[PDB]
């Protein structure tokens, strides 16, 4: 299978948005695709259990029918960082049951997306970021960065920590989180000079079918 | 002279803020202290030329009496990227000038806090940026981290990045950019364990005198 991780330059980038896009132009090219979120904290109760927002985004966009738990093993009501929640419940984020869950995946999915919680070193326990689970299973990164004011500086420090951890970049996209503004097409040729990876395609403004815009020709 | 250069983990963590109480402070501990802000992007028109609001707040926090220039030698009145302001405008950011001005209150004062644009990796033309000068200049660098969902991935990255190019991080401040939420101590102890460097103080919301949550004694 291809499998690629989504990070974003910071919170509220639209990473899901982008997520979601990637894994309708993978499908319109042909792959029976998956969406992995193994950790997701600011869930809804339903009869079924807590669910996610961007999780069950990633569950329908997927061209497999698949389970919700599949998609998503670890849910967490509180929207904070999931090792403090995780505390606070009394359940441990395992790494096995992460690198279980992207197996079971590859059983039946050729090309599976996967998106971590927050940035890229969002802790998971006290001595585990998500930063060493992402090195350890080697995974190609995809930068999802929001175009506006400071996001230069916000992927320039996340492209060199993740080139420094010796894992491939495999592209970034950018995401238009406000409407045109004054100096969009200066924001766009700095990170598109200062990203060292390919630009993989824009989505515009808008407060679903999003797959267009992403070139995974370049991918 | 003692120097220090201050940086942020993203716009609008109240940086100047931290720079003032520091300011503050070493003014109580005996030094002639001086404030620095070579580039300023986001000015007003007054009679006498363009003027930044923070280089106005380091240079009514300074104990020496100093002209504005001499505290701001760069301003630009477009809230941009100085490199692409400096592009429009015809006038560009010299290295030797931003050099120059530091020595020149290096002769009259002996604790100078320079604080720059943006964040670390802020373009000050295309192919210079913040952080090259920081590093030929060779200043140690504080830190301020606005206490809020996000900032523990900002903080991480920009401390990486700054021992990876060799220079010291002397510390960090916390400032609380929101009212009282409800993982406050958990988001500063997990900051507290993660960063390499002394936390020098926390400085809370406030929507002046904040020299007394900054403890000069550990820099
Ligand atoms: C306008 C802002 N306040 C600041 C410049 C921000 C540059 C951000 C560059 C980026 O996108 O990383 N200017 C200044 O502090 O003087
Ligand atoms: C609640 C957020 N949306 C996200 C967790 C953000 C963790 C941020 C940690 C930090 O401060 O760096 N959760 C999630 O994506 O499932």
């Amino acid at each position: 299978s291809k499998r690629y991780f989504v990070t974003g330059t910071d919170t509220e980038v639209g990473k899901t948005v982008a997520s979601c896009a990637l894994l309708q132009a993978a499908k319109a090219a042909g792959y029976r695709t998956a969406g992995y979120k193994p950790v997701a904290s600011g869930s809804e109760k339903t009869p079924e259990g807590l669910r996610n927002s961007d999780a069950l985004a990633l569950q329908r966009n997927s061209s497999l029918q698949l389970d919700y738990a599949t998609v998503n093993p670890y849910t967490f009501a509180e929207p904070t960082s999931p090792h403090i929640i995780s505390a606070q419940e009394g359940r441990p984020i395992e790494s096995l049951v992460m690198s279980a869950g992207l197996r079971a995946l590859e059983q039946q999915a050729d090309w599976v997306l996967v998106e971590g919680a927050g940035g890229w070193f969002t802790p998971l326990s006290d001595t585990f970021t998500f930063a060493d689970w992402v090195t350890q299973e080697q995974l190609p990164v995809i930068l999802v960065v929001g175009v506006k004011l400071g996001c230069i500086n916000h992927a320039m420090l996340t492209a060199q920590v993740i080139q420094h951890a010796g894992l491939t970049l495999a592209g970034w996209v950018a995401n238009d989180v406000t409407p045109p503004g004054k100096r969009h097409a200066e924001y766009m040729t700095t990170l598109t000079r200062m990203i060292p990876a390919p630009l993989l395609g824009e989505i515009p403004w808008l407060a679903a079918a999003t797959g267009k815009y992403i070139n995974l020709a370049l991918l």
